[PDB]
């Protein structure tokens, strides 16, 4: 053509994401970006040299390069250079050469938070975490303007903006940046102490559904992806499915103080420490117990004793629990590859299912669930959805234990944790704390799951330390992070004279 009138799209800026407080975890940063128009160059030949050797290119490569698309009227040079480089470059006054500032993610909590929050690819899209879950929202709609273009296709008029350039949204994330850098440090000191190869550790609100801290390890700079490893990469959290054995315990406790048949200070016989069914046969840990309480069948972690119990009152009531709680259910979050896991339901439940199912074989979960879960019996047995978002309105959520069996449920894990014989290493130095201790088999992977303050609880965790070198390994993790959440929230004791 003689001349052409073209479209050209204006890029929107990204939204920030901030932590709840407003502290920025990604923000669009102006990168200068050099391009060059080959019809131009073409007649520029002896400068080629001079800007092969100002972007550190071959002369001879670089020469290739033009001649290869003389015919285009776009190639990029190099992109994500500071302003000095742009001018550095744009001093040499090449025909066909041009600087352009676009916005490209800066991560300035890096590694701490990179699984929450994702990272874009080269297109400035949402390529993992809230980056990817919120794209829309963040990304903004781009604009357009009309321009003329000679022969050679370059810039001659600016016509009309047609389209004004809509910016992207903030985003508050639930995630509060110092409970999440006090999780990844102690995290970290637990697998170097441990000997382990990975992790997760999940922090949540157990009033609001707030996520609160979300941290793997391994873990990656999102800011230098260069050397990637998708093991780096990987979200445990909301990826990583396992059979959280013990921990869903207290979930068939809740169905057996809610069957009208059982309370705490009821005995179950569990000598001789195993049961045999048709060809199965249910093996407890420890083996030395003949009468046990309902509380001692926690302690211990006894599959004979929550077997005894499933099996007077049904798969059909645990089944339900664990639904209702979220088990083995879509999390409603929109992480990319975030896993559903499996609660398997039958519509006859035989001893051997109604076993495994009861003490935690029978299923498997994400560290999200189980904390999700955790979350909602601490909460006197009321259900909130999750979130990644801060939450100034809360939900109403669903009442799926009834308040007087999570109370009693909340006081059985307390004394799990207190009582004689307990996991004493859980203990939280401030606060009564309730948990489980479980153990899922891979090799195996070390879990702890709680809440606190015991009476009045406000924070769920549970922590996954895969192959260490089993549940009195994340015990102690749990115990640190605790205290640390609960002090940096400014929590009170409620452990006092």
């Amino acid at each position: 053509p003689a001349r052409s009138v073209r479209h050209i799209a204006i890029p929107a800026h990204r939204g920030l994401i901030t932590d709840r407080n407003g502290e920025p975890l990604a923000v669009s940063t102006p990168v200068t970006t050099l391009w060059a128009n080959p019809k131009e160059l073409m007649t520029a030949k002896e400068r080629w040299p001079q800007l092969a050797a100002a972007l550190g290119q071959d002369t001879k490569l670089f020469a290739d390069r033009i001649e290869q698309n003389a015919e285009r009227e776009f190639i990029y040079l190099v992109r994500g250079l500071t302003p000095e480089q742009g001018e550095g470059v744009i001093a040499l006054k090449v025909p066909g050469v041009y600087s352009i500032e676009e916005f490209r993610r800066f991560y300035p909590a890096g590694e701490v938070v990179a699984h929450a929050v994702g990272f874009t690819d080269v297109d400035d899209r949402g390529r993992e975490g809230i980056e990817l879950a919120f794209d829309e929202w963040l990304a903004g709609v781009p604009g357009k303007r009309q321009v003329l273009k000679d022969r050679r296709g370059r810039v001659i008029k600016d016509v009309q903006v047609t389209k004004n350039a809509k910016p992207g949204k903030t985003l508050a994330l639930s995630i509060d940046l110092r409970l999440q850098y006090l999780a990844h440090r102690e995290l970290r000191n637990a697998l170097l102490e441990n000997g382990a190869k990975a992790g997760s550790l999940v922090i949540m609100d157990v009033k609001t559904g707030e996520i609160l801290a979300m941290t793997n390890q391994p873990t990656y700079n999102p800011n230098n992806r260069r050397n990637l490893q998708p093991a780096a990469m990987r979200n445990r959290a909301m990826i990583d499915v396992f059979e959280p054995g013990s921990t869903v315990k207290p979930f068939s406790m809740s169905a057996a103080l809610a069957s009208g048949r059982w309370k705490p200070s009821d005995i179950v016989d569990v000598y001789p420490g195993t049961l045999q069914i048709g060809r199965y046969t249910i093996r407890d840990v420890s083996r030395n117990s003949r009468q046990l309480d309902l509380t001692g069948i926690l302690i211990k972690s006894s599959n004979v004793g929550i077997s005894k119990i499933a099996f007077d009152i049904g798969a059909e009531s645990i089944y339900s629990v664990m639904q209702q709680v979220g088990l083995g259910q879509d999390t409603g979050l929109g992480f990319p590859g975030e896993r559903v896991g499996n609660l398997p339901n039958h519509r006859k439940w035989p001893k051997a299912e109604t076993a495994t199912l009861a003490y935690g074989y029978g299923l498997s979960v994400t560290a999200i669930q189980l904390a999700h879960a955790y979350a909602a019996l601490a909460n006197d047995g009321k259900s909130v959805p999750l979130s990644m978002t801060r939450v100034d309105r809360v939900p109403d959520g669903v009442q799926v234990i009834s308040p007087e069996v999570a109370s009693t449920v909340q006081g059985m894990l307390q004394q799990v944790v207190e009582a004689q014989g307990g996991v004493f290493r859980a203990q939280v130095p401030g606060y009564h704390a309730a948990g489980k201790s479980g153990t899922a088999r891979k090799a195996y992977r070390s879990l702890f799951a709680g809440f606190a303050p015991a009476t009045d609880p406000r924070i769920a965790m549970v922590v996954v330390i895969d192959e260490p070198s089993g549940g009195l390994v994340s015990a102690p993790v749990f115990s640190k992070v605790m205290a640390g959440a609960l002090r940096l929230m400014n929590v009170p004791p409620d452990n006092l004279p």
